[PDB]
């Protein structure tokens, strides 16, 4: 056997649906998407056996900013990593992350985090892959707490209109709308969503996916949505063939502190979801919540449907 | 409000899939089929507005044998409640727990179980009904531990027989088998397993979804599988509107326990799924399994789907 580089997605994509694509369906649009437009150091490293592959890691460090935030150079990521079903317990996921591990570590990483990277495909340690959490273990990971993608069918509940106090709008954005949701996000969330916004636009994302909240001329909050017509893959889509036709999703969304909790971010969230429900969507996702959210999200009917495990590894001085 | 009894099985299957078909897709033959053959003291509560169901509970008390065991009228059963999305927090889940909880405590009950019933829906509460723990821990129930259901798409991996020591032999059970199976039933699996088998026999399961190991002539294990031609409803396939075409399962499963650590176990599991892969089974579940016992199956390629908390609560003297 032999560990070396290689970028043969549909390779990887194979060997990804065969092990554990009953859950975590992956099609090629979407792994060379994240994969090829992430801007961190990235690699991927695979097992072989002649010329078969039988495992891979891709694993990236932090080295591109975050909107306002600075890379911090100390924080490396596995993206995933999967062995063939054949082969397991045979060393190699041992070899593959000692490998990345070891690359990551003599390029200055102090913190190594299972999943959450941009362009990610799992917030964390799935509970699908509740198994491997004493992989992690053994070497060294601990295990922290979950975060949870929600599931709901908006076809299928009619919701009343949250009570509206005067001179806030909620509308889809227009091109115009662009320098001040810009503003808004530098002002009221900076970091990993603002590069979000910058990036998303980048590889297809349109105003129509997004739905600003104004107070007069300003914009104070907005969220993402997506359906079939989305020309981006973005997290709650990440899954979108285990949601049937007329798929969809949400999220982030967010109301800027001064104007929390006065009722909103549940405005916010009714109206965005009557877009999608006018759009005729049906099944659709919320991804990567905490659990003090959920009930938020749950009078809409969602439910939580995939479970994350937060896990970090600190590198010993 | 009133709440009264009600079986109306098709305005609960109803408000059940409006509420939470999108993870638990109920059919009003599997609603029935397990309400009606069910031989605990039972009941159906339901709360109304006018003509117009907005929740139920389904509850009951251990008044019939398990097999060997007999009934202990100290424990008692909350099978599923829903109150409908657009009645929430308003008491209703409160008053219909509370009409369930007095009936069972006057009866006798000391000990009240969500879920895990005799024809069950949930070995727990669901995790997509994570947020309802809170109710539950409110009225005073204990949170405890998990159990799971696993899933997997045995038409997408080959597996390599585990080598067989003599005198072994894996076979689908034959009518002339019955006499045997019920007295190795009685030796090793006496309790719940010994009942639904009686039960299950009663309502139609059929020899061809029973497996066979013996050594010798004596049966020396069991296994219980399901395909899209098994006549019941039993709870690996509970769930089978969101498994495909040609979807099917297994359990329970079970070796004598002087023949364990042998390999054996291994080897009707391996059998039991070659019958399957044969039937042109594809995505199958294992349904309500121990986290030590996950990785046992996960060699097969199963992996966790869908998590149950068990709670309790102690009736106070
Ligand atoms: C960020 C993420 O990617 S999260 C998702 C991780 N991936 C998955 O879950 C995909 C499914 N699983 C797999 O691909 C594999 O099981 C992996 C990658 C987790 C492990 O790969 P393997 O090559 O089998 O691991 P390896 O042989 O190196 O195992 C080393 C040790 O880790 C531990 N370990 C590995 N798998 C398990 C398991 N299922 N349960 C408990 N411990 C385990 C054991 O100590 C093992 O040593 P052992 O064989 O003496 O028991
Ligand atoms: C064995 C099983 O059946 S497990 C599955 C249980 N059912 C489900 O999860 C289905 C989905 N949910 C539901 O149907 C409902 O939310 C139920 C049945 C859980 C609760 O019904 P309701 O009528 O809303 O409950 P009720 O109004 O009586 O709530 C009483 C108290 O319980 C607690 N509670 C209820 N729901 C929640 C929640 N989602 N999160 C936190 N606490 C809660 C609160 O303290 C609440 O009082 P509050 O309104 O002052 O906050
Ligand atoms: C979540 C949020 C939109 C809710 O809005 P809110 O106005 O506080 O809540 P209301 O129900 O009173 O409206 C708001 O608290 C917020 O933007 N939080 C920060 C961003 C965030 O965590 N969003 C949720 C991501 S899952
Ligand atoms: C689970 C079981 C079949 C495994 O068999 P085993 O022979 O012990 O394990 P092998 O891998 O050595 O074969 C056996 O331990 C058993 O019957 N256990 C009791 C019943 C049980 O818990 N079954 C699992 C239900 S999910
Ligand atoms: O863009 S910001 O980084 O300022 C705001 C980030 C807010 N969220 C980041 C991702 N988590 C995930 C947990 O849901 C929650 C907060
Ligand atoms: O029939 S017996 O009751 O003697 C054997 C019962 C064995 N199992 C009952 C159900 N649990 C559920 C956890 O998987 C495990 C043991
Ligand atoms: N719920 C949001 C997601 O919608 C988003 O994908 C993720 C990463 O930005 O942040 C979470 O807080
Ligand atoms: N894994 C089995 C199931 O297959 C079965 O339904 C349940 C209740 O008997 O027992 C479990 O141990």
């Amino acid at each position: 056997m032999e560990i070396k580089e290689t970028y043969d997605f549909s390779s990887i994509v194979d060997l990804w649906n065969k092990n554990i694509g009953t859950v975590y369906p992956m099609n090629l649009e979407l792994f060379k998407q994240n994969y090829i437009n992430d801007r961190q150091r990235k690699k991927i490293m695979g097992a072989f056996n002649g010329e078969i592959l039988i495992g891979f890691v891709i694993y990236k460090q932090w080295t591109y900013k975050s909107g306002s935030l600075k890379p911090n150079h100390k924080i490396g990521y596995i993206n995933s990593i999967i062995v063939d079903i054949n082969f397991r317990h045979q060393g190699i996921g041992t070899k593959l992350l000692d490998a990345a591990e070891e690359e990551l570590i003599n390029s200055g990483v102090k913190i190594l985090r299972c999943g959450s990277d941009t362009y990610h495909f799992f917030p964390g340690i799935p509970l699908e892959c509740l198994p491997s959490e004493e992989f992690f273990l053994v070497r060294g990971y601990k295990m922290q707490d979950y975060f949870y993608d929600l599931i709901g069918d908006v076809s299928k509940v009619d919701f009343k209109k949250p009570s509206i106090k005067d001179g806030f709008k909620v509308n889809v954005m227009k091109p115009e709308d662009r320098k001040g949701l810009f503003e808004f996000l530098e002002k009221s969330f900076s970091g990993r969503w603002l590069e979000e916004f910058i990036e998303f636009f980048q590889v297809g994302m349109k105003e129509r996916d997004i739905v600003l909240i104004k107070y007069k001329t300003s914009v104070i909050g907005f969220s993402h949505i997506y359906d079939n017509k989305s020309s981006f893959i973005g997290p709650p889509i990440y899954w979108k063939a285990l949601l049937g036709h007329n798929y969809g999703g949400l999220g982030p969304i967010g109301i800027d502190k001064t104007y929390r909790k006065q009722g909103l971010g549940r405005l916010l969230l009714y109206e965005s979801l009557q877009i999608l429900k006018k759009r005729e969507v049906k099944k659709m996702v919320i991804d990567w919540t905490e659990k003090d959210i959920i009930n938020f999200y749950g009078r809409f009917n969602f439910m939580p449907w995939k479970a994350y495990r937060k896990a970090t590894k600190e590198v010993k001085d």
